[PDB]
């Protein structure tokens, strides 16, 4: 990591260590694959959003939810 430029960085180079709940989260998207660390990043209802790991189970059970998917179509939102 030689990042000695500003402090806005544009992939993940430091994941949320805490176990946050998918409903203190509103949305997320992936950072750009061009990135050689990219990572999937949650956005909370305050702004604030962080990256994450995609092999933590939180984030895979989080996705299933703010996916427009879900499983079978129940209520939007």
């Amino acid at each position: 990591m030689d990042r000695f430029h500003a402090t806005s960085a544009d992939c993940c180079i430091s994941y949320t260590p805490r176990s946050i709940p998918c409903s203190l989260l509103e949305s997320y998207f992936e950072t750009n694959s061009e990135c050689s660390k990219p990572g999937v990043i949650f956005l909370t209802k305050k702004g604030r959003r962080f990256c994450a790991n995609p092999s933590d189970k939180q984030v895979q059970v989080c996705m299933r939810m703010l996916k427009l998917d879900t499983r079978i179509k129940t209520r939007k939102n």
